[PDB]
């Protein structure tokens, strides 16, 4: 149901959409081939979704953080550029898109995280996180305040939780431990201590997002943000003379934000995959295409050799390099979704007073570490519960999942067991989507053999959890 002769392409919100735009006009006038771009709202979820009914965009962009998972999902067309397109490009950026040997996606920028500071406000910026407090204090007094950034999302805080030693998956001999997660150690509980502490004595508000963040220091209400290349544009346009710099340093450590390359790909189940091939391949990743691209927000270091050589002059790069250096490569595997999910839990929870730190990093580390599992889990909720049960009770069960999953009357009525587990899962991570059954079922007489066979089977993937730690 994606159209024949017409390219629609998915970019986030944060990015120079309509500069890409501009490029897929262009497109349409050379080919004929119309060309729309769109930013939905939750993109990096509605495309596995949608593209797994054979629906959704013929491009899909994102970090390629998750495109790892989307071609185990089989979401993704192998992409099979020439040597002399490959040498047009940097090989690391090769290297973030490469997933069990072959290359996924499209590598279009690399991005990184910097310390964002008001000139004026601040000619000096702090080099250390542990300053922050005492300078947040004396802009106090002035009706101002020292640093504001989203505290909604873990990439923003991961460079301080990674500072003193936390990381994601382990990566030794060229290969990540999928089930080695690094949240709950002693340097991640630090990092996250420091950010809290941070909020427990009133230097930032435990419900600072994105869009009050950007507004705070575009405003100049605020000193300093931490954000990264896209947001430049918007300070631009402000009254507001900044400065991109090396981020603090916690415990004498760099702060080390994930780096994330941003990546394009082609759905596999486009009919319009050579048109994509040359979409991206011939008008986007050329000197013209970057640039109106960047033009609109700016992308970052970009893949492009030929037009990296000018944006590497920009000391805004220079520092979104430096930071990067000091950074990592964020993992492309498929686990990482689930690791996003438990940090991003961890953090809000632990911001809000709802966790103690220590607490709600120990969950994100088992429920990290655990991810490995959720197919398992899924298929057990699948085959040996919804499977085994009638129309019936599978509708009921529908009627009682119907707020949480937020079920209408036509989903209720129409919606499979393929696709209840999966909503399911989505919402009950791994283990949980099993409890979550056997609450449900438990106090129905008819379904008593299945609900004790549901008990089983999970303690049975539990004790091979166990066995193989
Ligand atoms: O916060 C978790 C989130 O982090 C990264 O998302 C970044 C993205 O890479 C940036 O380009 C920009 O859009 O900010 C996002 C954070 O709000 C990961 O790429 C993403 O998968 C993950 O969920």
């Amino acid at each position: 149901k994606i159209e024949e002769g017409k390219l629609v392409i998915w970019i986030n919100g944060d990015k120079g959409y309509n500069g890409l735009a501009e490029v897929g006009k262009k497109f349409e006038k050379d080919t004929g081939i119309k060309v729309t771009v769109e930013h939905p709202d939750k993109l990096e979820e509605k495309f596995p979704q949608v593209a797994a009914t054979g629906d959704g965009p013929d491009i899909i962009f994102w970090a390629h953080d998750r495109f790892g998972g989307y071609a185990q999902s089989g979401l993704l067309a192998e992409i099979t550029p020439a040597a002399a397109f490959q040498d047009k490009l940097y090989p690391f950026t090769w290297d973030a898109v490469r997933y069990n040997g072959k290359l996924i996606a499209y590598p279009i920028a690399v991005e990184a995280l910097s310390l964002i500071y008001n000139k004026d406000l601040l000619p000096n910026p702090p080099k250390t996180w542990e300053e922050i407090p005492a300078l947040d204090k004396e802009l106090k007094a002035k009706g101002k305040s020292a640093l504001m950034f989203n505290l909604q999302e873990p990439y923003f805080t991961w460079p301080l939780i990674a500072a003193d030693g936390g990381y994601a998956f382990k990566y030794a001999a060229g290969k990540y431990d999928i089930k080695d997660v690094g949240v709950d150690n002693a340097g991640a509980k630090a990092g996250l201590t420091f950010l809290v502490d941070l909020i427990k004595n009133k230097h930032m508000n435990a419900d600072t997002d994105y869009s009050i963040a950007e507004a705070a220091f575009n405003k100049g209400e605020t000193a300093m943000t931490i954000n990264g290349p896209w947001a430049w544009s918007n300070i631009d346009t402000s009254a507001v003379n900044y400065g991109v710099t090396v981020l603090p340093t916690f415990k004498g450590q760099p702060s080390k934000p994930f780096v994330g390359v941003l990546s394009a790909g082609i759905n596999a189940a486009s009919p319009n995959k050579e048109l994509a091939k040359e979409f991206l391949e011939n008008y986007l990743l050329t000197d013209e295409g970057l640039e109106a691209v960047n033009k609109d927000k700016p992308l970052g270091a970009v893949a492009l050799k030929s037009y990296e050589e000018e944006l590497a002059k920009d000391p805004r790069i220079a520092a979104t390099m430096e930071n990067a250096q000091k950074g990592e490569i964020m993992p492309n595997i498929p686990q990482m979704s689930a690791f996003w999910y438990a940090v991003r839990t961890a953090v809000i929870n632990a911001a809000s007073g709802r966790q103690t730190v220590d607490a709600a990093l120990a969950a994100a580390q088992t429920n990290a570490a655990r991810a490995f599992a959720a197919a398992e889990y899924k298929k057990i909720l699948l085959l040996k519960g919804f499977e085994l049960m009638d129309d019936y009770h599978f509708t009921s069960i529908k009627s009682l999942l119907a707020y949480d999953l937020g079920l209408t009357t036509k989903m209720q009525e129409e919606y499979n067991r393929i696709k209840i587990t999966d909503l399911m899962e989505k919402k009950f991570q791994g283990v949980a989507c099993l409890d979550k059954l056997i609450e449900l079922a438990k106090d129905m007489p008819s379904l008593k053999n299945l609900v004790n066979n549901l008990r089983k089977e999970k303690s049975k993937v539990a004790k091979k959890i166990k066995t193989q730690e």
